[PDB]
């Protein structure tokens, strides 16, 4: 029962991870999802500033990780990726993360090439009329401030329940003494109703708004808004037959609405191929829903069920006149929609409970994509001037079926499971792979036209020991992509092109872990995490790899309290693809290895009041990730300096539950 500080976490059960957001986390997470990821062997984060990572699963990037929150999913709107998904998820407003590694789910929703990310909170309950509250602050180096309150009423027939959280920091510091121009606000709150009529029904109502703004070092310009809003409807019974134990319904509306400008958290550099005040609006407006069934009887838990999804983006810019200088906000011109994605699916998965120790699990799914492209004009051409775009008003679609079967034994004589799979995917291009590149494959029409889906077909395994003082998994993977999408940078005149196309590409990899107890109070523990790509098409390394990494922790414990230090030492990054990558961010240079130390502490003061601290970077370190963005230059940064990671920090946290 002693508290402790959160390093790493483990594969509970095959191919599956889940934790808990709440738990203090030592590498102190910013307030985006993709920092409470970084605790997870497998993942890698492209930085733009100090918050709003974009997340990488073994080297891939963008919308092959499957993200949802609560079942719906919420897509960004900035067509260069400044406002990820991540970036309006807060996961201490969350009970539970969990991730599925490889194409191993259909359950969640299409095209989740490399993994699912599933942050979700969880119903109430209540014995009889009751009322349970969750609270917590969090203060550190650089104005570090995160408070964050969860509360909720009810009796056995219902609740009310509010989550919310605020937090904010100021520029960062690195080992080498420079401020990282870094800042960011954030806020969310969050409102559910729920009904539970009998004990085998529930309705719930879901609300929210979320705002925040971001300074970005590894960019030309700075998130100013990352407004958010928010509703759900969520239905389950349970019990409906005695061979149909569960159905959900739920539908979701996600509405992202972004602003990126140069003169609200910067001033325009001067030099700049941008120099005047820019400022661009994006919002992007999803619905969606899910209907399942699920049937259990003998041996086969068996999930059927559909789902169906559209969304739709929107922008505007800035128009800024120069000898009147009479700046016109783009709050002031009229919404112009681009696109509008469809998808409708069906999927099922069946599991057999073969004898005590053997399992067999099989997923399919059947999906139906579609995307109109409603550009009028593009802005392509001499010095980037309006051209009639030739798929305007067009209307792509595809039928791509996807799924996964996976065998799961136990040894008879140790506490062993193990496990292979084979899985296939299909993914229907991104809205930043269909829309944001200069540029489509050699003698295209646009990008739209040309860009065709994403076929991963890949094979996982691994394995599970859990004996009295070892624990310990392993979980490999080993697959090809066709048409795996890719971007290239070139430079010309206005500023730096991209260019999306289609190669063939082989991945492999894999992460591993284990956890001993030597004695009563002292607890040793290490993960590692390594992936490896090609581009086969033109026998090339895959651009944007994570270097491999391995993390070793070491504590003491006395049951109200615990200590501990943590090392994280990083391969340097050999393997590279110049000027080629995703839609943020393009390899140059071979990165360094670089280790990292760390110290954290938590004291259970009383059953309701815990504390806990973390040093991070003991030594103040001046290192810097292989997938970091290159810096502005208008802030300062050389050549292909990528932007530093944070030096010594200090970082203190209560965690109050009456």
């Amino acid at each position: 029962l002693a508290p402790s500080v959160v390093t790493g976490v483990a594969q509970s059960s095959p191919l599956t991870i889940v934790t808990n957001p709440k738990e203090p986390r030592q590498p102190v997470p910013a307030s985006d999802g993709a920092d409470y990821l970084k605790t997870i062997p497998g993942f890698a984060v492209i930085r733009n500033g100090g918050s709003n990572g974009d997340p990488v699963l073994r080297g891939m990037f963008g919308s092959r990780l499957n993200i949802l929150t609560n079942g719906g999913m919420m897509l960004g709107a900035a067509p260069n990726r400044m406002d990820a998904p991540t970036s309006y998820i807060s996961p201490e407003t969350y009970d539970k993360l969990t991730v599925i590694k490889g194409p191993q789910t259909v359950l969640w929703g299409p095209g989740a090439s490399a993994g699912t990310i599933l942050f979700e909170r969880e119903p109430e309950r209540f014995g009889e009329l009751g009322s349970r509250v969750n609270a917590s602050l969090l203060a550190g180096s650089n104005g570090r401030f995160d408070k964050v309150l969860d509360a909720a009423a009810g009796n056995r027939l219902g609740y009310l329940r509010f989550t919310g959280n605020h937090a904010q920091s100021d520029d960062y510091e690195d080992g080498a003494g420079n401020t990282v121009p870094s800042r960011w606000k954030k806020w969310n709150g969050d409102v559910a109703v729920g009904w539970t009529p009998d004990e085998d029904t529930l309705i719930e109502l879901t609300a929210g708004k979320g705002d925040g703004e971001a300074r970005y070092a590894g960019r030309g310009m700075d998130g100013s808004q990352f407004k958010r809003e928010s509703l759900g409807l969520r239905f389950v019974k349970s019990n409906v037959s005695d061979v149909l134990e569960k159905v959900e319904a739920q539908v979701y509306y996600n509405y992202a609405d972004h602003i990126m400008d140069n003169f609200r958290l910067r001033t325009p550099d001067p030099s700049s191929m941008m120099p005047m005040p820019m400022a661009s609006q994006v919002d992007r407006r999803t619905l969606g829903g899910r209907l399942a069934a699920t049937w259990r009887w003998d041996d086969f838990k068996l999930v059927t069920g559909v789902d169906a999804m559209r969304n739709e983006h929107r922008a505007r810019g800035s128009k800024y006149d120069m000898m009147t200088d009479y700046y016109t906000d783009a709050d002031q011109f009229p919404w112009s929609k681009d696109a509008v994605f469809h998808n409708y699916g069906a999927f099922g998965e069946l599991t057999w409970f073969a004898a005590e120790r053997d399992r067999l699990i099989g997923g399919l799914r059947l999906d139906r994509a579609s995307v109109k492209d409603y550009r009028q004009t593009l802005k392509s051409g001499h010095m980037g001037h309006a051209m009639a775009n030739p798929t305007a008003n067009d209307t792509r679609a595809d039928t791509l079926p996807s799924g996964f079967v996976r065998y799961e034994h136990d040894l008879a004589d140790s506490p062993t499971t193990l496990y292979a799979g084979l899985g296939h995917a299909e993914r229907f291009p991104d809205y930043w792979e269909l829309f944001s590149p200069k540029r489509g494959p050699n003698g295209s029409v646009n990008a739209f036209d040309k860009i065709k889906p994403e076929k991963t077909t890949q094979l996982d395994f691994g394995l599970q020991y859990n004996g009295d003082k070892l624990q310990a998994w392993a979980s490999g993977y080993v697959g090809v992509v066709q048409d795996f999408i890719l971007f290239s940078y070139r430079e010309g005149m206005m500023g730096s092109s991209t260019q999306a196309t289609n190669v063939d590409a082989r991945i492999m990899g894999g992460e591993l872990g284990a956890s001993y107890q030597l004695t009563g109070n002292w607890k040793t523990d290490a993960s590692l995490a390594y992936a490896w790509g090609k581009n086969s098409s033109d026998d090339r390394a895959l651009p944007q790899i994570p270097p491999l990494e391995a993390r070793f922790g070491l504590t003491y414990e006395e049951g109200d309290w615990s200590a501990g230090s943590l090392w994280r030492v990083v391969a340097p990054q050999n393997r590279i693809a110049r000027d080629q990558g995703n839609v943020v961010g393009k390899d140059f240079d071979k990165s360094a290895g670089f280790g990292v130390f760390s110290l954290n502490g938590a004291y259970r003061v009383t059953r309701n009041v815990k504390l806990s601290a973390g040093v991070d970077n003991l030594f103040d370190k001046d290192y810097t990730e292989h997938l970091n963005k290159a810096g502005d230059a208008g802030f300062g940064f050389s050549a292909n300096e990528t932007v530093p990671e944070p030096g010594r920090t200090f970082w203190t946290k209560v965690d109050f539950s009456f």
